[PDB]
């Protein structure tokens, strides 16, 4: 059996699983149960010596997204969003969830210096674990091209458990719960991974979807300080699909509204002392309680009744101020999109189909904009089927006069317009830039937000050679052509810079692009970004 050690020396076993080895469910914090939750992870300090890791621990509780893929969906395009696992929860679950898994090549030693690549599972921050989004193939491909690595992953607190906000979770200084849990398990990294054959110096922490916007948010976290024990936390960055979290502070408007929700379904209306209250509530009845709150493919959509917020001392501020301000460490990253972001979260809106309808959903879901500002927005994306998301699909997939339109705003402002803006103002090192297409065609969804998930981990595909091959070569040599594809990839400067800065996918394979699309909606969503917050 395959065996490591940890910080103190202590010996621990994993699990050879043939074609790698595997420490699973480790302890890197005390549950965060009773009096401890919502509040920041306190680090494990029992012994581990001699126990065994070759099994998964469970995910935290999860939120039903209460959404309807099945439903609403052609064969094709559900397999694949299916196979993706995303938006599904995951069990079993428990509030005693923090545990983080390493996966290495097969007879690697403690000597190995390995770079190591931690991933932050996605789930809208309402759902996930690291037991989906299996870094085998990441893993199995590293040893291929003969840069092996470290994979690295950890659970986290999601939902009410782990992103609870509101005016008294900000006067405790207890915002973000969840990030708290993933920048714990990134000291243990930096205290422990050497053991396993890491190298700490050599972290490159990367995430898809809330997990991309959760790497993000690491490089604010402190206003940039990712310092720990006088060394940075990682060395490099890579974002699949999200960075700025376009959200009000803790003591907001909806962080408060959903706070007052799951108050009152908990039976705590009542209590001289809220928290405390919601502290010493049954596992069923907190999960209850959170049921009663809308989940990530209802209604509100990506108005997340979960989802970091600025709290002051750890995000610091307006995350769109906080990139333009400079206060984000200094690393070199790799940030991209699938094509078709927001077709998956438009599906929750296909009873939205007149103009007057889309002006007031749209009105509802951004309560900071004006209706000037609602103007410029609906003719920055109009009700013309041709000019929304599946992008580049003429009259085809409009399953709603509204749908690609919704879709392609969605999408814009939670991803992909979001990157252009970061990548703008982004000074910390050097960027660059993937759009994928991979699946152009496909009906409804197109190049869907999550595909990438696919062919990192599941099959290979034409991407594969982006979120695998280029990935490794990023997280091994800190640029992606020493990958050796056979398309270059050019450093991305600014959306106006000359030429090509978009490394992109298609069916087959590699090519070049253009970020210089829809600039209209670019700046009618940001010229003041706060206007469009939740
Ligand atoms: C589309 O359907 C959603 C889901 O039912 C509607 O939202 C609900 O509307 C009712 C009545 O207006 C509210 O009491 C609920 O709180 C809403 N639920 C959610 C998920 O927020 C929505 O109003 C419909 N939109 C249109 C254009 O008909």
């Amino acid at each position: 059996a395959p065996t490591a050690t940890l910080a103190n020396g202590d010996t621990i076993t994993g699990l050879n699983a043939i074609v790698n080895e595997k420490f699973l469910g480790i302890p890197f914090a005390e549950p965060p149960v009773g009096t401890l939750r919502f509040k920041p992870p306190v680090p494990y300090s029992a012994s581990l010596n001699g126990q065994q890791f070759t099994s998964y621990g469970p995910s935290c509780m999860q939120m039903n997204p209460m959404g309807s893929f099945e439903d609403t969906l052609p064969k094709n395009a559900l397999d694949l969003v299916l196979q993706s696992k995303i938006f599904q929860v995951v069990l079993p679950n428990d509030e005693d969830c923090l545990t983080i898994n390493v996966i290495r090549p097969p007879g690697t030693r403690a000597s190995a210096g390995l770079p190591v690549m931690l991933w932050i599972f996605g789930g809208g921050f309402e759902l996930g674990g690291s037991s989906l989004f299996p870094g085998d193939q990441m893993v199995a491909k590293s040893v291929l091209m003969g840069k092996p690595v470290i994979h690295v992953s950890m659970n986290y607190r999601v939902a009410s458990w782990g992103f609870l906000a509101g005016p008294d979770i900000q006067n405790e200084g207890s915002g973000n719960a969840g990030l708290h849990d993933q920048r714990l398990a990134m000291q243990w990294v930096a205290d422990n991974i050497a053991g396993f054959g890491g190298d700490p110096s050599k972290v490159t922490i990367y995430g898809e979807s809330a997990g991309s916007m959760s790497t993000f948010v690491h490089l604010v976290w402190n206003d940039g300080d990712n310092t720990y024990n006088g060394k940075p936390l990682f060395r490099a960055a890579i974002m699949q699909s999200g960075c700025m979290v376009p959200s009000d502070p803790v003591d907001g408007t909806y962080g408060t509204e959903i706070y007052n929700q799951v108050v009152a379904s908990a039976g705590c209306g009542s209590a001289s002392d809220k928290l405390a209250c919601l502290r010493g509530l049954s596992q069923d009845t907190l999960y209850q309680a959170t049921s009663d709150t809308p989940g990530v493919l209802a209604y509100p959509s990506l108005r997340l009744s979960y989802l970091p917020r600025p709290d002051g001392t750890f995000i610091t501020d307006d995350m769109y101020a906080l990139v333009r301000d400079g206060k984000y460490a200094h690393v070199p990253v790799i940030i991209g999109d699938q094509n078709d972001e927001g077709t998956l979260f438009g599906l929750s809106s296909l009873n939205v189909t007149t103009d007057a309808q889309a002006r007031a959903y749209f009105k509802q879901s951004f309560i900071h904009a004006s209706d000037a500002e609602i103007d410029t927005l609906m003719a920055a994306y109009t009700s013309d089927i041709t000019q929304g998301s599946p992008f580049d699909t003429g009259i085809f997939n409009a399953i709603t006069p509204q749908f690609k339109r919704i879709s392609a705003l969605l999408g814009d402002l939670a991803f992909t317009l979001a990157r252009r803006y970061f990548l703008n103002y982004y000074q910390g090192g050097t960027k660059y830039s993937f759009l994928s297409k991979q699946l152009s065609g496909l009906p409804v969804l197109g190049t869907f937000h999550g595909n990438d998930i696919i062919w990192q981990d599941y099959l290979v595909g034409s991407g594969s050679v982006i979120y695998n091959n280029a990935f490794i070569a990023f997280a091994n040599d800190l640029d992606p052509n020493k990958a050796g594809l056979w398309t270059n990839w050019p450093t991305y400067t600014s959306s106006s810079q000359s030429g090509n800065n978009l490394m992109q996918i298609n069916g087959l394979g590699l090519y070049t692009g253009k970020d210089n699309f829809r600039p209209d909606a670019y700046s009618a969503l940001f010229s003041n970004p706060p206007s469009f917050f939740v």
